[PDB]
Parts: C-alpha cells; sequence; structure tokens
C-alpha cells in the first residue's frame, strides 16, 4: 500500500484473506495506535505480554505504529488519518487502544467511522471469570460467554429526529395520512431497521464459530414476541441460516427433544432462542447453559453489559469489531482524562484483548496462556488500584503489573 | 354505572377521587377477578392474607368477585366484558390473576386492552429482598427499588411493518428521497416515538411517590448518548420536571455536592440520571445507590426483570398498571395452566401484590406487616415447592402457605 508519514516494517509478513479462510504467517505484521489518555500506558502493557505469549510458542509479532486521536491531529492535522485506516485495510488485525471524541463530535464517531470504512459488522465480545478478580455473584466460574451482536443497525444507527422539527412533523404527518398511525405531535422519533442481510451475517459467524471452536450452542436473542417484523424477523432469519445453510451441524431445540431424546449428539449444534428480557435472569441461574450467545444491536449491548457486571465489570472486558477476514480489538472501556495520574491504570482488559486478537488468529493456544497468567497475577495478590479495591493491602503499577504477568507466562 | 351479569356488594363504600387524591374509607369495595389456571389458587390466598393484615389495622375490604379469561366467556361469552372494565372504573381500584390471551390475538392482550381501556400508562414494579428466597448475588438484601416504566410509547407501542410490505418499502423510499436517509430495502421497520406527554406523566407520578414514601433518589435511566432524540428526551424532560415542579423538593448530584457537600437533608430528593446499560453494574455492585427508578419502555422491561433476577426471579415479583387515580395490581407471572387446582403454586406474587395495592390507597403500615409476614414465613423455611426445589424447609401447600403468613401477620 502506498503510506504517507509512516511505512510499514521491513521485518513483516502480510495476513492475507481468500476464501473466507485467513492465512496467517509466523511473523505476522500487525498495526497498533495508542490512542488517547490511558492508551498511552495500557497498550505497552499488552504488546510487551503478547511479546513473551508469542516469543512462548516459536512465533513473532512485527508491530506497525500507526496513528489516531491527539497524536494524529499533531501529525497530520486529522484524528483519523487515511495512513491508519489503509493500514488496516492492508493488514487486517489491529490492536487499538481508546479514543477521545473530539470536540464537535457524536458519542464514540471516531470509533463509528472505523467499523464504517472497514465494514466491521459484528461486536465480538467473550465473557469469562478470572479467579482473583471481585464478583457481586456467589457463581461466577460458571460463566462462559462469547457475544455476538449485530453492529450496524437497529435504534442505534442513529437515524431519528428531534421533537417539533419539521423533519419529525413531516414523519407523523406522513404516518397519519399514509397508514392511519397516530403519534402524539409532541414526540421525538426514531427508527428501527433490522435487515435480512445483515442480521444473516452476523448469525453466520455466530455459528461458524461456533462449529471451529465446538461451543455446544447458538443462542438467538431477540424481543420478537413484542416486535414482530424487526426483532421476531431477527429471530426467523437466524433459524433460516441454521436450516438452510448449516443443516450438517446444526438442531433446534424442538430436534434436541423428539429426536434426540434430549441427548446432545457429538458434532451439532443446539440453536435457540430467548427472549431479550428474559436473558438477564438466565445468565444467573442457568449460566451453565449458554456459550454462543448471537443478538440485535440493543440487546446485544445490554446483554453483554450485563454479563461482565457478572464477572468483574467493563473496566476489564476485552471487545473486538470483526468483519470478513478483518478485526479490530480494543477494550470495552473509554480513555479516561485523569486515571490518578500515569502508571495507575488497569492493563488488564488491554492485555485480554490482545489475548483475543490471538485467538482470531489462530494461535489460541497462546491466548489462553495469557488468561491463566494475568489469572496467576490476580490470584498472587499482585494487582492496580481497580482491583485492590476488594482485597485491600496489596498494590503495585500498570508496568509493573504487565512485568509481573510476564512473569508467569515464561513460567510454564 | 350498570351490571349486566353482577352485582357489586351491598355493604362497602367505593373510594374516591378528588383533586390529585385518593380518598378510602374503611370499608373500600375493591373488585378482583380469578383469571385463568394458577389465578384459582393463588388470588384466593392472597385474599385470606389481606383480610387478615385490614383487620388487624382495623380496616375491610368488601370485595367485589368480577370475572375474566375462560370463566368469563363461559358466563359472558367475552373473554373481557364490560361489567369487568366498569367495576374497576367505579372503584378505582382491583386486584387481578394472571390472564391467558387467548387463541390468537393481541399478544399479551387481555392485560393489554385493560390497560388501554383504562388508561394505565405506569408499569410500577417494587423490588426487593425477602431473606430465605434463594439468591444468585452476594448482597441482595441491598435490593430495595421501586421502577416506574412508560406503558404506552417507544418500540414495545408496535408501529411497525415487515420487510418488503408495500407500507415498509413506501416508508423506506419516503425515508430516502425526503431525509436522505438510505435503509436497506431487505429490512422490516419500527418506529420509536418518545413524547413530552406520556415522559412527563411517568417522571411526576415517579417523583410524587418518592416524596410520599421517602426515598432518597429517583434515577432517570436512558440511552441518550446514542439517542439523543428519543432516550435523551427522556432525559431532559425528566429534568424539566424535576426542576420546573417539584424544585422544593429535588436537588441534582451536582447540587447534592456544592450545596450540602455530599450529604443528603432529610426531605431532599437526589434527582440524577444513568445511561441504560451501564445499569446492570450499577444495580450490582452500587445497588444501594438506586430507589427510585423512571425508565422508558423496553429499558423499564430489560431493566426491572434483571433486577427481580437479583432476588429471587419473576415467579415472585409483585406488579402494578397505574393511570390518575387508579391501579390494577397483578403479579407479574402467568397463568400456568399445568398447575392449576393442584393447591401448588407460589401464591407469594399476589400476597405481595395485594401489599402494593395496600401501599395504594394509604395503608402502609398493613403492606409492611403483609411483607414482613411473608419473609418471617419463608426464613422459617415454610414454603412452597418453587423455594423447596433450591432452600430445603418444609413443603406446603398454596393454602397452608397463607394459612402461614396469616399467622405471622397476628403475631407482629
Ligand atoms: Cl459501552
Ligand atoms: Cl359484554
Ligand atoms: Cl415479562
Ligand atoms: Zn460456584
Ligand atoms: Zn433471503
Ligand atoms: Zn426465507
Ligand atoms: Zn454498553
Ligand atoms: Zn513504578
Ligand atoms: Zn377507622
Ligand atoms: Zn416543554
Ligand atoms: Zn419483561
Ligand atoms: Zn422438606
Amino acid at each position: 500500500m502506498q503510506y504517507e508519514k509512516v511505512k510499514p516494517p521491513e521485518n513483516g509478513e502480510k495476513i492475507r484473506y481468500e476464501n473466507g479462510k485467513l492465512i496467517v504467517p509466523d511473523n505476522p505484521i500487525i498495526p497498533y495506535f495508542e490512542g488517547d489518555g490511558i492508551g498511552k500506558d495500557v497498550v505497552p502493557a499488552a504488546i510487551r505480554v503478547l511479546d513473551a505469549a508469542a516469543d512462548k510458542i516459536g512465533k513473532e509479532v512485527v508491530w506497525f505504529q500507526v496513528y489516531a486521536g491527539e497524536d494524529a491531529y499533531k501529525l497530520y492535522g486529522n484524528y483519523l488519518p487515511d495512513d491508519t485506516l489503509n493500514a488496516i485495510k492492508e493488514f487486517r488485525v489491529a490492536l487499538k487502544g481508546p479514543l477521545t471524541t473530539p470536540v464537535g463530535g457524536g458519542y464514540r464517531s471516531l470509533n463509528v467511522t472505523i467499523r464504517q470504512v472497514l465494514d466491521l459488522y459484528a461486536n465480538v465480545r467473550p465473557v469469562y471469570y478470572l479467579k482473583g478478580v471481585p464478583s457481586p455473584i456467589k457463581h461466577p466460574e460458571k460463566v462462559n460467554f462469547v457475544i455476538f451482536r449485530e453492529n450496524t443497525e437497529d435504534v442505534y444507527a442513529g437515524i431519528e429526529w428531534p421533537r417539533g422539527s419539521e423533519e419529525a412533523l413531516k414523519l407523523i404527518r406522513f404516518l397519519k395520512n399514509e397508514f392511519g398511525v397516530t403519534i402524539r405531535e409532541d414526540s421525538g422519533i426514531g427508527i428501527k431497521p433490522i435487515s435480512e442481510f445483515a442480521t444473516k451475517r452476523l448469525v453466520r459467524m455466530a455459528i461458524r464459530y461456533a462449529i471451529e471452536n465446538n461451543r455446544k450452542s447458538v443462542t438467538l436473542v431477540h424481543k420478537g414476541n413484542i416486535m414482530k417484523y424487526t426483532e421476531g424477523a431477527f429471530r426467523d432469519w437466524g433459524y433460516e441460516v441454521a436450516k438452510q445453510e448449516f443443516g450438517e451441524y446444526c438442531i433446534t431445540e424442538d430436534e434436541l427433544w423428539d429426536k434426540y431424546g434430549g441427548k446432545q449428539p457429538e458434532g451439532k449444534i443446539v440453536v435457540k432462542d430467548r427472549i431479550a428480557d428474559n436473558m438477564f435472569q438466565q445468565i444467573l441461574t442457568r449460566t451453565d447453559e449458554y456459550d454462543v450467545i448471537a443478538l440485535p444491536n440493543l440487546n446485544g449491548d445490554y446483554l453483554s453489559d450485563a454479563a461482565a457486571a457478572l464477572i468483574g465489570g467493563l473496566g476489564i472486558a476485552p471487545g473486538s469489531n470483526i468483519g470478513d477476514g478483518i478485526g479490530v480489538f480494543e477494550p470495552v472501556h473509554g480513555s479516561a482524562p485523569k486515571y490518578a495520574g500515569q502508571n495507575k491504570v488497569n492493563p488488564t482488559a488491554e492485555i485480554l484483548t490482545g489475548a483475543l486478537m490471538f485467538e482470531y488468529i489462530g494461535w489460541k493456544d497462546a491466548s489462553e496462556m495469557i488468561k491463566k497468567a494475568v489469572e496467576m497475577t490476580i490470584s498472587s495478590g499482585i494487582v492496580t488500584y481497580d482491583i485492590h479495591r476488594h482485597m485491600g493491602g496489596t498494590k503495585v503499577g500498570t508496568r509493573e503489573f504487565a512485568e509481573a504477568v510476564v512473569e508467569n507466562l515464561q513460567s510454564l
């Protein structure tokens, strides 16, 4: 690719993507940017940990520092340059730290435009428990999900207009004359679009994941009993993909009971569905019963934040945005201005999202090694500010914490 | 008021609604109906407990039996007859069992028409812990919320059209050519209206409730960071109700710290706001910081279910649908056909709903006595089979459970 104010490294190898299969080297070049505030601290930390987890299983990563945020407005005059985008476009996995939405924008607008120009349609969140991390629940150890969230549409597509505005007012009056529907005039208005195409590729991804990692089930979560033609369609469209594209692998829950007596044949993945508002109960009492979960945008967000709270909270949650043969990896957490000062914030989220990057790369044995080592060190009592909370009497800084997990990794 | 196939009782007095107020005599006539299946068990049981609570406090409910569901159908040819709707309209407050929505109609439809004709715009749910109920979390006793959910608008109002229907395609095209919004045509399409009127009605009642019952706070829950003109509007309209209608009582969080140094003078209500997806953590880790919660329709449903899940579940949840000087009190659970008549099901939810009804009509002390009685009974390990599953104890029938809460009620 042609790069402006930064060149790739002479020492690396591209990851490639033919068919739908991702071809990964032993020395892949993977771009990353520190991003804003806290990122200057946590991303370096994840790097050192991933460095050691790489060189532990006879491989190496060749990091390609690109830029985003302040670093970029300082350098290109722009917060999200062509270079950065084009680096991921070319190299297909990136590790990112958190961004700050510049004065003017809209919520997480730099993260919006990244998923847009790169077509990252799925937010993928693994939720699991590490021993030693504090939990508000009695049985956090039973929690083990991977959540696949459609991330392009639903109410979160930002299609809406304020009360009393001319566009709002025309929509309401349109809906009156055309369909005889009557929306009070003093109303703000949004629109909720869910499409066959977008539902079907998110689910197709979740199922393929289940097959490929032999998870026992895929659960479709929807509110299709009140919202028949948006949420209810997500369900019908998700079932269709299981039924029409994966009949080798997928059986319904009707099929589980009548045809298989309730036995789970090897190879087969159960595809089931649960009403969204009941899932909050299900992850608390039937935690055992869910692995891969596939959800629309809103439900995806709520359920996955609910699940993280069981397991130690959002501050340590690893995230991902994924499309076709391409992925971008950041913690679910923001950039926090102050961070108590420097070197005091928790790198665990970034480290574990680093681990998630390796899983998507194929090096899932190295991902596992990172999880165990993060655990061994949190269990030891070595923790930063945020987990000294409910085990108070041992501290240690951001750098010192990453080093201590490095200690534990090399110790296999 | 006229009655086709029933007659109101000989010996009571109407509760009255004058100025903003219920005027409740010692002997109110209150209509009720058993409803379907499980209803023939738990409603009579709740009645036994409410009679003992009223008597102990110098009061009497003159019950007025009316019908809905099957019983109504046989008696009237109408699953939801005129006299039932009218009895509630005349006598203002009603206790109900659950209703199976019959073969092929508007969803939880009987309950839906009830709240439409009677204009019950708030769904109100107390969430609190009773010792002796199994709980998945570490500090259940910190849970003490009352959730006010706007129950007339939002995506739950079913304004919505299937993919490729003329109605949908015409809406999609209109949005493309009028607002420059491109919606994929393989989309089903809903609309999310949120109006001043509905919102201010809900928030008003929530803040009144907090004043009348000395609750420390009202939290507005919304996803207005992403949905500026719907949820965001809910937020701001709620703040306007606080400042402009309840200025003598309501302080913002900023005021709490500026004006009172973070204390909380007695009599001031903190009105604050929080992001809906952040709320699942909050109710688990900062659970003592929340009291009165006011939400729009969909957030209200997810959050209140997720709160019931902390405390023993939906099987035990009291519920309320409320309007201006009018209220219908139902448990949250359905009619669970397969158990009908067995003297098996747990009547705690009806019982607790009866208590919620007592608060509504101003008998707060009786209300407190019934919750207390239920605790003591369950604490003792006197439990119906649902709790017995998990706790062990003395398995007891529906009736003997009620007999046991009566005997506890009388010792207090
Ligand atoms: Cl978030
Ligand atoms: Cl009739
Ligand atoms: Cl429900
Ligand atoms: Zn356990
Ligand atoms: Zn199709
Ligand atoms: Zn089809
Ligand atoms: Zn979220
Ligand atoms: Zn240091
Ligand atoms: Zn009296
Ligand atoms: Zn106004
Ligand atoms: Zn619900
Ligand atoms: Zn027993």
